């Protein structure tokens, strides 16, 4: 069963509630670039899984469960305080994200939230390499057909040396090092059954990557409503048997004639109210960036060709785009 009144488990929290929908800054932020890194210590999937074992997360708050379906959730920000590398806005983008599906009534059967906030409702545990890498196998290792799974990065995103890749970095990774996209791609995508349906939402500043997913749609300036957008093919192969949707940033693709830009575009999406389709949906997603000063515009990444004609949600399977090989 799903916890739908609020006398079963107690009082839940209502992030809503505390200001985090319409009360926290909703505007771009600075992110300064990290920098190259040293080579990480590489994901031992086996490892991974095996430390997941013990591992939960909790309702956060009382919805209406869909049926033949449960809703898991990781939600991971980090501010990386006291450093160099500090952040004033990615535990703030992870408040908005929380706030805008509990203002939509996603009925989350367990959350677990990663942050590095002090006194943060909710909060599991500290998002360090070994607690990102573990919570990220605690997500998809239960997942069965029609189960339904959300993902949320705000932190630094950068470039690290081989033993170059994309790599997002952890609370403590000046001693235990980044994570490559590569490991993300191998815990988070290639592991999920087919008939699962995943949403990534990765908000790194600068290194706007795609986590090695094959299919792409970029929202540039010249896309219109009265327009057909289709998604490309961008790489060549596919590890990935469920439904993985992902949502970030990057710059116009659009020939000219940092920090928030992803999360704006996925609570945008959500809280648009009138069920669009991906491809107006963005358009208007687009249009919110630009009017927000923000330097991205929304990229939609996907294991499939997504018909962008379908309309949006968080909890749908796919229906494919048939022209794209
Ligand atoms: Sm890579």
């Amino acid at each position: 069963s799903l916890i739908t009144q609020l006398c079963d488990a107690g009082q839940l929290a209502d992030y809503v509630g505390l200001g985090w929908l319409n009360a926290v800054s909703s505007q771009p932020y600075l992110v300064q670039a990290l920098g190259l890194q040293p080579p990480p210590r590489r994901v031992d999937v086996d490892a991974a899984f095996r430390d997941a074992k013990g591992l939960h997360g909790h309702q956060p708050w009382v919805a209406t469960p869909l049926p033949g379906q449960t809703v898991r959730a990781l939600f991971i920000g980090i501010n990386y305080y006291g450093t160099s590398a500090a952040l004033s806005g990615c535990c703030n983008d992870v408040k908005q994200m929380l706030a805008t599906l509990q203002k939509k009534g996603l009925p989350i059967n367990e959350a677990v939230i990663l942050v590095d906030e002090d006194n943060f409702p909710g909060r599991t545990d500290q998002p360090t390499r070994d607690n990102i890498v573990r919570y990220m196998a605690w997500l998809v290792k239960d997942a069965k057909p029609g189960d339904v799974l959300f993902f949320h990065y705000s932190g630094h995103g950068t470039q690290c040396k081989s033993r170059y890749d994309q790599c997002i970095a952890p609370v403590d990774f000046q001693k235990s090092g980044c994570i490559v996209d590569d490991d993300i791609h191998k815990l988070l995508f290639s592991r999920l059954p087919e008939k699962v349906r995943l949403t990534a939402v990765f908000d790194c500043g600068h290194s706007g990557s795609i986590m090695d997913l094959p299919f792409t749609y970029v929202c540039s300036g010249g896309e219109q409503a009265s327009g057909t957008p289709h998604m490309k093919r961008i790489r060549e192969g596919n590890d990935v048997l469920g439904d993985v949707m992902m949502i970030s940033g990057c710059a116009d693709e659009q020939t000219s004639a940092a920090g928030g830009a992803a999360t704006q575009c996925i609570t945008c999406m959500l809280m648009n109210n009138q069920s669009l389709s991906y491809g107006k949906l963005l358009i208007e997603t687009r249009d919110m960036l630009k009017r927000k000063r923000f330097k991205q515009v929304p990229q939609l990444s996907a294991s499939k060709a997504i018909d962008l004609d379908q309309t949006f949600s968080l909890t749908e399977m796919f229906s494919v785009d048939r022209s794209i090989q």
